[PDB]
């Protein structure tokens, strides 16, 4: 029972963009989890979706997502792969379906890159900066 | 049913309201923020969820747009009513029940409405237009 933010939890990651076409849950890899941070039973969360879009003179842009381990930001709530459009669930070998001890990043701590086991499927890319 | 899984999440019935000033969200929306026009007396109950907005130019921080869910429905559809999540603010009517509304989400090429109320907006909130 921590003291309620305004705004939902940040990333400790930088996003990925989705260029296209197919669905996030359709190119995102069972075990994209970025490297760095916990136990090994502990590899295991999701990818959150944000569709963008923008006027200029409305343009539709590639979505992003941002990663969140299990037990931790906007849906800190939900077990592991229970179902919720624009959420897309990843786990490593090893992971176990139990909340992380992980909390959210600090609003003031810059997020982190990416960095992955496995190639990033084309139609997913990092997002610099 | 256990519908088929959609690609991104759930869109909104309502405009958004855009937060002005300086104030948190869950701070100036009024317990009884409940748009206007749908479901039955005991559904008049759900949340309105921050997003949190910023830009380049040359990075500014924008106000916060939120949007409304009914209990039950959007991206925190799992969630009971106050069960407590950073940027999800809960709102109900008088008469509202705390259980799952019948209302699902709107659909991606339906266009938003605009939300009206039976209370004032404080001067903190205004309706995001077209």
């Amino acid at each position: 029972r921590a003291a309620r933010k305004k705004f939902p939890p940040p990333s400790f990651y930088m996003p990925l963009l989705v260029s296209s076409d197919k669905a996030p849950y359709r190119v995102i890899p069972r075990n994209l989890v970025p490297i760095g941070k916990g136990n090994k039973d502990e590899q295991i969360g999701y990818w959150n979706v944000q569709e963008r879009w923008r006027m200029r003179r409305r343009v539709d842009l590639p979505p992003k997502v941002h990663f969140y381990y299990l037990g931790t930001g906007p849906h800190k709530d939900l077990k592991f792969r229970q179902r919720s459009d624009g959420v897309v669930w990843v786990a490593k070998e090893g992971a176990k379906t139990v909340n992380t001890s992980l909390g959210n990043r600090k609003r003031n701590q810059k997020p982190l890159e990416p960095k992955f086991s496995i190639a990033l499927p084309p139609e997913l890319s990092v997002v610099e900066f």
